[PDB]
């Protein structure tokens, strides 16, 4: 068995091997990567994903959210307060402000334990979930806005053809602004470039433990967990890296810098956060592997996660016997 302990891996391809982005993801898995949950590729240096960045200021992110957090500093859930929209140039001199800019710090790992220190004393603003690209048309490989679909997989594996479209979203970050524990939608995988800016560090727990996650979370949020089956589809709950030692839980941790690609695995659960102002691209992508994990895959029906036109689809095809339920929670 490749990669038995789950270390998250490190791949460099050449320009010949960026060019097939299924084959590369099938080559990563033939390597034991998948069973990290994480894996962080560093494109060739011939490749670029546009040519400058000099002109995106004015991108308008419409709905920042403020992100508050409750709890004690290594056990918190976080709520989105909306905020009035500002553009990505505005967005930035906010992210450069004494409030929100990152601490004078000696390295990578005093900044996280400054970040799992203090992160519930202050409520960053974060610009997620915004549709769109920052990818040039003529880039062609690992173009995250020309991947295939993953109605086009379904189609490929299952013969079905679905109604849906699968596009990308990007994600401008400040100190402190943090991704809660999840898996994707539907446990697809996930691929994410940090085209500009300061890093994003990343916690991941192999897919094969994800239960042991599971139950953790279950014991340190109790009333969440009465109330849905699924809550860590509500994408709130934070848990530090001390509390999962403290808890035995099997994990493992990366930060990603601008210009490198991360990809999620099925069912692999994480979570992170970034360092300073960046902007970061992300879309859900299948392989024929997935199909079982969409197939098993939890899902909220009390009715917080609130999900994509297109996990319509995939609930009423890979999983009949829910689709009744969890269409109640979306409607
Ligand atoms: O970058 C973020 O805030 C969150 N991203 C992801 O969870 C991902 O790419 O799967
Ligand atoms: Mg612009
Ligand atoms: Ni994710
Ligand atoms: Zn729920």
């Amino acid at each position: 068995a490749q990669n038995p302990n789950c270390n998250i891996m490190i791949f460099h391809p050449t320009k010949e091997e960026f060019n097939d982005f299924d084959k590369y993801i099938a080559y990563m898995e033939s390597q034991g990567a998948h069973r990290a949950g994480l894996a962080k590729i560093i494109p060739p240096k011939e490749w670029k994903a546009r040519e400058t960045y000099d002109n995106i200021s004015e991108i308008l992110i419409a709905t920042p959210l403020q992100q508050v957090a409750s709890g004690r500093a290594g056990v918190f859930t976080q709520y989105h307060k909306k905020k009035k929209a500002m553009t990505v140039g505005e967005y930035r001199h906010l992210a450069n402000s004494k409030k929100y800019q990152t601490p004078p710090h000696q390295n990578f790992e005093d900044l996280e334990r400054k970040y799992w220190k203090n992160r519930i004393y202050n409520s960053p603003i974060y610009g997620a979930d915004i549709s769109g690209s920052l990818f040039d048309e003529n880039t062609k490989q690992w173009n995250l806005g020309h991947l295939g679909t993953i109605q086009d997989l379904l189609e490929k594996e299952c013969g079905v053809v679905i109604e849906g479209v699968n596009t990308p979203y990007l994600y401008f970050g400040m100190w402190k602004t943090t991704f809660a524990w999840h898996t994707e939608d539907m446990d697809l995988y996930s691929i994410n470039y940090l085209h500009l800016g300061e890093p994003k560090t990343w916690y991941v727990v192999p897919p094969e433990h994800g239960q042991r996650l599971e139950r953790l979370a279950r014991e340190l949020f109790p009333g969440s967990s009465r109330g849905c089956g699924a809550f860590l589809r509500h994408k709130v709950a934070l848990i530090s890296p001390t509390v999962l030692k403290e808890n035995g839980i099997p994990f493992n941790r990366i930060t990603q810098e601008a210009g490198e690609f991360m990809v999620t695995f099925p069912y692999g659960y994480h979570a992170g956060f970034n360092h300073g102002f960046n902007c970061a691209e992300a879309i859900n992508f299948a392989t024929p592997r997935w199909i079982d994990y969409g197939k098993m895959a939890s899902q909220c029906s009390c009715g917080e996660a609130r999900v994509t036109f297109s996990m319509d689809a995939f609930v009423r095809i890979l999983q009949p016997e829910r689709y009744d339920l969890w269409k109640r929670g979306q409607d």
